[PDB]
C-alpha cells in the first residue's frame, strides 16, 4: 500500500477550472430567454455544467479538474443552446492558453467567434488556476 503508483509518465500539473456564471448571454428565442449550458473539452477527456431553462443568466458557479499532458495545451469553452429535440447551437468560444493562466483571479473572456478577429456578443467569466505536480 505504501509503494507509490509508479509507472506511467508524471504529468506537468494540473489545470483546474472554475465555471462562475454568463452575462450578456446573446437570446435565441423572441421572448428573451435560453436554455445555455458550458462544456469544458480539454485533452481526450470533456465535462460540461448543469443546463438551467428559463434563465438568460444560469449561474453555474462549478468546478472541473483536468490532468495536464502537455504545457502547451489550451483549454476552450464553448457554450452552446439546447433547442429539444434539435440540436445545440453555437454561441460563441473562448481560447486561453494555460501558460496565460497567472493567478485565481477573475478574468472575463468575451465570447468570440471562429473568427476571433472581432467579437460576438456578451462575455463571460470563467475562472481558471494552474497547478504543478
Amino acid at each position: 500500500g505504501s509503494s507509490g503508483s509508479s509507472g506511467d509518465v508524471k504529468d506537468v500539473g494540473i489545470l483546474q477550472v472554475k465555471v462562475l456564471k454568463a452575462a450578456d448571454l446573446l437570446a435565441a428565442d423572441f421572448s428573451g430567454k435560453s436554455d445555455p449550458f458550458c462544456l469544458l473539452e480539454l485533452g481526450n477527456d470533456r465535462l460540461q455544467t448543469h443546463t438551467v431553462y428559463k434563465n438568460l443568466n444560469p449561474e453555474w458557479n462549478k468546478v472541473f479538474t483536468f490532468p495536464i499532458k502537455d504545457i502547451h495545451d489550451v483549454l476552450e469553452v464553448t457554450v452552446f443552446d439546447e433547442d429539444g429535440d434539435k440540436p445545440p447551437d453555437f454561441l460563441g468560444k473562448v481560447a486561453i492558453p494555460l501558460l496565460s493562466i497567472r493567478d485565481g483571479q477573475p478574468n472575463c473572456y468575451v465570447l468570440k467567434n471562429k473568427d476571433l478577429e472581432q467579437a460576438f456578443k456578451g462575455v463571460i467569466y470563467l475562472e481558471m488556476d494552474l497547478i504543478y505536480n
